[PDB]
C-alpha cells in the first residue's frame, strides 16, 4: 500500500537522523572505550554482572537494519552503554569516568535530537 510506503519513508528518515546522532555521540568517546562489545574471552564473568551488554558497533548494526522505530528505543541502547559501564567499573577507573563524560556530553546532542524528531515528525 501507499500508506506502508509512507511509513517506510518516515522510518528511513528517522534512520538518517539517528545515524547522525550516533556519529555525534561516538565522537564524545575519542578513547573508543565504547566502540565494541565487551569481550567474553577477556572478561569471562561479564554476563554474570551485565544482563544486556551494549556498545556502539552493536547499535550501528541495529540502526542499519532500520531496527530503531523511535528515538526512545535508540536512547535506551545508549543508556545501556553508559549504565552497564558505571555498574561493572568502579568510580576511580578510566572506564567509569569515560562513561560519565559520554553521558554528560551526549545529553546535549539528545536534547536537540528529540526536538528534531518531534519537529519534523
Amino acid at each position: 500500500s501507499m500508506e506502508q510506503v509512507a511509513m517506510e519513508l518516515r522510518l528511513t528518515e528517522l534512520t538518517r537522523l539517528l545515524r547522525s546522532v550516533l556519529d555525534q555521540l561516538q565522537d564524545k568517546d575519542p578513547a573508543r572505550i565504547f566502540a565494541q562489545p565487551v569481550s567474553l574471552k577477556e572478561v569471562p564473568d561479564y554476563l554474570d554482572h551485565i544482563k544486556h551488554p551494549m556498545d556502539f558497533a552493536t547499535m550501528r548494526k541495529r540502526l542499519e537494519a532500520q531496527g530503531y522505530k523511535n528515538l526512545h528505543e535508540f536512547e535506551e541502547d545508549f543508556d545501556l552503554i553508559i549504565d552497564n559501564c558505571m555498574k561493572y567499573n568502579a568510580r576511580d577507573t578510566v572506564f567509569y569516568r569515560a562513561a560519565v563524560r559520554l553521558r554528560d556530553q551526549g545529553g546535549v546532542v539528545l536534547r536537540q535530537a528529540r526536538r528534531e524528531v518531534d519537529s519534523i515528525g
